[PDB]
């Protein structure tokens, strides 16, 4: 029938990839679109993405615009392709997106503008492109699952995941991203050019406690949430 | 009925803007989409474009990717808007595009890559974005009118038009762009990811002689060309 689209949102190393790969396995009606940036961080997209990530570590204020535009186009095409290719013989089809087009802009790109890694012209061009690129759209979300963790939990999980380039990320940065997610998804204080988002259902899940071998209660809340949509 | 789409192609100051504003007036069935870059060179797009042009004059190797992506998105939306808003009560509707999506990539963006104003990653990202952005398309061309002028004619016409920032453009640069237009539109030696372009009809017009008050013979060739499409 109609595929349900659910974004999984959360800070760096909150556990979105872990959670998505749990969900993947529990039902033939449940599919997953991993975040392109996540995969680049692990082929022509993969080659461009690896180069942009490395370039960004050196000089965020030169590459933030290029990076954000490509990260968002790569997400849009990977999401469209899952919508068109998968779950068509399924009865209650669900697509779980690792993050969204809205996190790209209102979390990451916004944060880079706010750090002066994009200048006003780059941020304005980026918003114009984003506003327009997302009309020329059937990616509209049925609901958002927020994986809520403390900055400290995420900082610990960055250490656990043990990526060289990430070991430098400081608590202060994560506390910034955390704050943006609280404003957007909990207090719902964040305005956007996407009217329907104000009324989109949000499930908030506390993932401060390890869930890798103990996720039944989280999946129960996901199944209840899905029944309301 | 079905709007016919014709790109007007030519080197800098060949006379495309002059020619398009002649055509505009000759028929209620004839509409024109000026090139966004041309208008920026004369409002939020206008403000972004002015800033990007000025930034480009200072540092082409920093802004070529940002400039080319925005110039092409601005063209795509201005072309789409003319296709959807105009010529609907008209019997033999024609839209004349000042340049195309194909000149953006195969002339300008290509030329900037070739001058090392874009690095390989920027050029590859740009081509990926272009390939994909132009599927998510009803802008396909019925025919191309090539306004063919010598580099010297164009250099003279840059002096005539008398834009401060352009008075620095050297013959060598124009000879480069000229060569690209000859390869693409005359010898048809240039390959592209747009199969149909190999078979698109091209009218070549010599505009070395001033036509502003003497254009009847050119318009006669345009009307004959249109009757074949
Ligand atoms: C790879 C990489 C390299 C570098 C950076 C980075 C480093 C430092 C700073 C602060 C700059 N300061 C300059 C001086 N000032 C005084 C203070 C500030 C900002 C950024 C970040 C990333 N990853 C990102 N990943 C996304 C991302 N992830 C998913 C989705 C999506 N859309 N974007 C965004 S940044
Ligand atoms: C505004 C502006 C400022 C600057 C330039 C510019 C200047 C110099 C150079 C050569 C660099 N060199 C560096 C060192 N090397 C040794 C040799 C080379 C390249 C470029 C050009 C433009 N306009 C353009 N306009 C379009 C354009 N027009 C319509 C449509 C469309 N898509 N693009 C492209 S560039
Ligand atoms: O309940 C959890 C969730 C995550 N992790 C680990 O924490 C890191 C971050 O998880 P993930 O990469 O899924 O986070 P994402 O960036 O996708 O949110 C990884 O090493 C996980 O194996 C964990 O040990 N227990
Ligand atoms: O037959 C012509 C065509 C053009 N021009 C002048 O040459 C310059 C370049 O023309 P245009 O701006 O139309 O060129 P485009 O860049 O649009 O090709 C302008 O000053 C025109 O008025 C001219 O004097 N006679
Ligand atoms: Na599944
Ligand atoms: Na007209």
């Amino acid at each position: 029938t109609r595929i349900k689209k659910i974004s999984i949102e959360g800070n760096i190393a909150a556990g979105k990839s872990t959670f998505v790969n749990i969900l993947k396995q529990l039902s033939e009606d449940w599919e997953v679109v991993p975040e392109p940036v996540a995969r680049w961080s692990n082929t022509m997209e993969q080659k461009n993405g690896g180069n942009v990530l490395q370039m960004m570590y050196e000089k965020p204020e030169r590459w933030s615009f290029t990076f954000q535009t490509y990260a968002c186009l790569s997400r849009i095409r990977a999401q469209l392709a899952s919508l068109n290719g998968k779950l068509k013989d399924a009865e209650k089809p669900v697509l779980f997106f690792e993050r969204s087009v809205y996190s790209d802009r209102y979390i990451f790109a916004s944060n880079l503008y706010e750090s002066e890694s994009m200048n006003e012209t780059e941020w304005t061009i980026y918003q114009d492109w984003h506003d327009w690129m997302n009309n020329q759209q059937s990616l509209e979300l049925d609901g958002i699952i927020y994986l809520q963790a403390t900055p400290e939990t995420c900082l610990h999980r960055i250490y656990l995941r043990g990526r060289n380039e990430e070991q430098g990320i400081p608590l202060e940065y994560l506390e910034k991203l955390h704050y943006k997610h609280e404003s957007w998804l909990l207090h719902r204080t964040l305005k956007t050019n996407f009217d329907y988002l104000q009324e989109v259902p949000i499930l908030t899940l506390d993932v401060n406690e390890d869930f890798k071998d103990k996720y039944e209660s989280l999946v129960e809340k996901v199944k209840e949430f899905l029944s309301t949509l």
